[PDB]
């Protein structure tokens, strides 16, 4: 089996990273749609590591305004050890979320085995708010701030985040689909000189040129591991409505598939995160199934599923 | 103008697929006022009526291939009618009906113009052979019967003895592919057919897709163009009333852009409007939405431009 | 900043077209908190109020052209107000109202800045003359009254004697055309006006469309820009509450791109947000969808960028 199709499923039923309950059922509904079975139909080497058991911390006191610091920090700490275990076996770590605060552990654990990795962040938001710049206190919009090497000293010592060691630099992360960025978040994005492709850049260049520039920026000099942190709210709410923070004028169903198809084509996808799938925030049961079917289609395109077609290495006309 | 001289051919046929209602396609396309709207944009329109597809009851399946004699005779009858329309110097407009009728529509057009180029706008390749197919529906098998390179791979199917492969692998271009079977993808890649799947449409844009399509078919020499348009090629948000709808399709704008560029070459000689099923809609609005989009696609093929259209007269001095 | 100094003008007028409710356009735009959202965006906002349009009795139609004296007076009153806003060093923001008011908005803006360039975002050319029109609705006739090359082709219509042709055929660019009348297409091609119909938008992409639009109008040297935005220029799936909706229009993203690019030049001098009709929304959701889109379009004209916006201070320390 090919390295680009060898996967290691990791279930992350966590929700204390944001104030809306239901996102912890994300890995459950994705499995119910037959994600592991549809991947095996695509000639993929699939090995399940099950759902991580996240213990309850009732004595979790808020740091300044930051909500559930010990619960979020422990969840990512438990995920980091599991993601590193999947990478040691030589398998692509597939984290099923859950909120985007789990990206702290998923990227840290992946960096323990492959420290030369590049991050492609598909989201409507930067998720770069520091515990001092945050206005909501939700840690699902704070993962990148804890992971950046350039922000070493600007991040205060929040309880449960002691294990966190900055692994990625400002030049090793690329944003795709930005359309709802906070004033504090936009300042950090421009001061550190991080490469980004907001909806303005996607409309200007087209999804073809956006993917051509993204891959040439991270792989142009040398072939390095790729970590794709995919937030479903990165796509328009017409395709992914069952999510925590929906923002209009997002990436289309075709644009999302094109991003994921080009990432598979490089044969360097090493880490993958499917985050913010909330089956309870859906207005109708059709809106819930639509978000899950889109999230499944995004995942299958990461491991081989191409729109032009897929065939086994055999003669179909003369078998 | 020859690019606006049309010959309407009604093809009420549904035995190419298992879902009933697609035979009512020419009836509901006419009811939307297609012939009236074409005469409005200065087109010379001649209606040849609906083809009388006689009932073939004794039609046993070939292995798993459903209704072989009915599909074969319907295409053989359409081939004779399309050739008759082309002999009178008119653009053959085949109102479908299921896409299996393309066998006869392209074969009949090839009898008068053998040097023609095919533009296949569809979500599917329809290149399954009677042996590689899994459903046995002939509506997903037309391209296999027409390709010269697949000679020796098509078995003796009852009702298809008249079929002679007329188009080469280099004489066909696909646009809008997003649901291709493993057997179909093997044929598409081995024969080296030029294709623009939804991945290529997202990569280059509909502008470069059409620029490359016309340069690939009219590069060597200017030759007649046959446009086989399956309404499922467009997204189900514009054409929901169809048998096989697939998400992430061509937009209403992309569909108009393809058809507007094909008219501007002045080489469109054959056109198929297939898979319009007025009984496979969730609401009556979804049925009217598919037909209005199908009529808009057809009007753009014969002159209707979004920038505007005007007669060669002084509008400021009537 | 000069690019964020605005002068709000309310234009509750509907006699340019037959569908009632477009006069409630500035009312629902204000209810959505447009002025408040602009002030939060570090904009210097001055509200000149909603213009009172007195009902003219016995306004007989000129041939087939409906309500000529009402449309003419509404544009005459708007011309004086737009010029007053331009003299105070502010960007004129006209809240419509039907698109016939563009006669007054562009004329009044041209009285202070005669070297202005017009960017017309619309599904229609609105270039019909009082003789080529088949409906007689003046909302589809504003460009004909404004063009210098069409002087002598426009008859003496009552209420329009004050109109002086202020823009030339080379000074206007259309974006998003898909429903152009035969008479209108004849004028568009014979005058050699630059246009980017839905066909050109699909061909080049909104990125190349904006690059060519701004290079064609500003190429020689920096000059004022008048953006006349008709909400029907965008697809009816984003702006359904409108008088003349045409399928296959500009997306919500494309509309934000056009407006984000015009702000970046720092030369936006005049702005029209027209044809918002809250009575033409099938569901109250369709009404809010159109107004939310119209507000987003207006905010992008005065700084709101999708990549993010921040004050000139240190957010870390
Ligand atoms: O920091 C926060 O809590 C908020 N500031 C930007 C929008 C919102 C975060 C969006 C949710 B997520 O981080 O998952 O993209
Ligand atoms: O071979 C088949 O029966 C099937 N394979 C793909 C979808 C289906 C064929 C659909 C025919 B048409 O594209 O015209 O809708
Ligand atoms: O002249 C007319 O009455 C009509 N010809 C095209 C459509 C219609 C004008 C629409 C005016 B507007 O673009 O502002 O909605
Ligand atoms: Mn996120
Ligand atoms: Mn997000
Ligand atoms: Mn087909
Ligand atoms: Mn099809
Ligand atoms: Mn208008
Ligand atoms: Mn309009």
């Amino acid at each position: 089996s090919a390295k680009s199709r060898t996967i290691g499923i990791i279930g992350a039923p966590f929700s204390k990273g944001q104030p809306r309950g239901g996102v912890e059922e994300g890995p459950t509904v994705l499995r119910k749609a037959g994600l592991l079975e549809k991947l095996k139909e695509q000639e993929c080497d699939v090995k399940d590591y099950g759902d991580l058991p996240f213990a309850d911390i009732p004595n979790d006191s808020p740091f300044q305004i930051v909500k559930n610091p010990r619960s979020v920090g422990k969840a990512s700490e438990q995920l980091a050890g599991k993601v590193a275990e999947v990478k040691k076996n030589g398998r692509i770590s597939l984290v099923l979320g859950g909120d985007h605060s789990l990206a702290i552990g998923s990227i840290s654990g992946h960096a323990r085995v492959h420290p030369d990795l590049g991050v492609i962040w598909v989201d409507a938001h930067t998720d770069i708010n520091t515990p001092l710049t945050t206005t909501s206190g939700n840690l699902h919009g704070q993962p990148v701030s804890f992971l950046l090497k350039e922000l070493k000293g600007k991040i205060p010592d929040v309880p449960g985040f002691s294990w966190v060691t900055p692994c990625i630099s400002a030049k090793d992360i690329v944003y795709i689909g930005l359309r709802d960025v906070d004033p504090g978040e936009h300042y950090i994005l421009k001061t550190l000189g991080i490469k980004y492709f907001s909806m303005t850049e996607v409309d200007r260049l087209g999804i073809g040129k956006v993917m051509e520039e993204t891959l040439s920026y991270l792989l142009g000099r040398k072939k390095r591991p790729i970590h794709l942190s995919f937030d479903v709210d990165g796509l328009d709410p017409s395709f992914t409505p069952a999510t925590g923070t929906p923002v209009v004028g997002g990436l289309t169903y075709r644009e999302g598939l094109y991003i994921t198809e080009e990432i598979y084509k490089t044969g360097l996808l090493s880490g993958l995160d499917i985050m913010e799938v909330n089956p309870s925030l859906g207005k109708t049961p059709e809106e819930v199934t639509r978000t899950v079917n889109t999230a499944v289609a995004i995942t299958l395109a990461c491991f081989g599923l191409a729109r032009e077609g897929n065939h086994k290495p055999i003669d179909y006309l003369n078998p």
